[PDB]
């Protein structure tokens, strides 16, 4: 079969919570965060992991759901991780950059990481995402372009500087399983060391360096797990 079964059945279920300010929390046993630097935004998070996002006049907006860790263990110490997701795009405007897929951070080193399978922008993110283009790699059965960057901005530690790691899928995917640890393995081969893990979540991010981006997106399936 070409696609995962959840691609045919995904539906929001469980209890939910709507958030409209910057907020980290849990719903059931699912970690969530809504964060934006600006704008009039929201997200709805469900206890089955699924979620939905709205953003208005935002410079950088992130909606994300999944795993929250305590920054004590590397990914290899934690175990092999995966994310199942389904994205349904809706209208947006003035989206200068966007990432959909898996996201998180490490500490020691401080890293913001992305596995990007789709985007809410009109075109995929380009070479501007980082100063170092490692090139094309077969990761998790598909072609990804791998980049690294050093960025200054808000972080889990406060305003500072951090590395960024990116895998950008060469052809968009709107439903499937991201083998997160397979990306981490590739990154380690390229000198992109993972520190102690802070989180691993399904993400929708949209922003504009000058604009405020506006729009909405739906994630009728989103599950991050330590397992096969």
């Amino acid at each position: 079969a070409e696609f995962q079964s959840f691609c045919s059945s995904a539906s929001h279920s469980g209890q939910s919570v709507k958030v409209t300010g910057n907020k980290v929390g849990t719903i059931g046993g699912v970690g969530y965060e809504l964060w934006a630097d600006s704008g009039n935004n929201s997200a709805t998070f469900y206890s089955d992991g699924s979620f939905s996002c709205t953003f208005q006049n935002a410079g950088d907006y992130l909606c994300r759901s999944g795993l929250s860790f305590d920054s004590t263990k590397t990914p290899s110490q934690i175990g092999r991780m995966k994310a199942d997701f389904k994205l349904v795009k809706q209208n947006s405007s003035n989206v200068g950059y966007s990432y959909v897929g898996v996201y998180g951070w490490t500490r020691s080193p401080l890293v913001e990481y992305y596995i990007v399978d789709n985007w809410l922008s009109p075109f995929p993110p380009g070479d501007w995402v980082g100063n170092k283009k490692h090139g094309s790699f077969t990761i998790d059965g598909a072609q990804y372009t791998v980049y690294e960057n050093t960025r200054t901005g808000p972080s889990i530690d406060g305003d500072t500087t951090f590395n960024q790691y990116f895998s950008i899928r060469q052809q968009a995917r709107d439903c499937g399983t991201i083998d997160i640890s397979a990306h981490f393995d590739q990154w380690e081969k390229l000198g992109m060391t993972m520190g102690k893990l802070h989180e691993a979540k399904v993400l929708g991010e949209a922003g504009n360096v000058n604009g405020g981006a506006s729009g909405t997106a739906d994630f009728p399936y989103a599950k991050v797990y330590i397992g096969d």
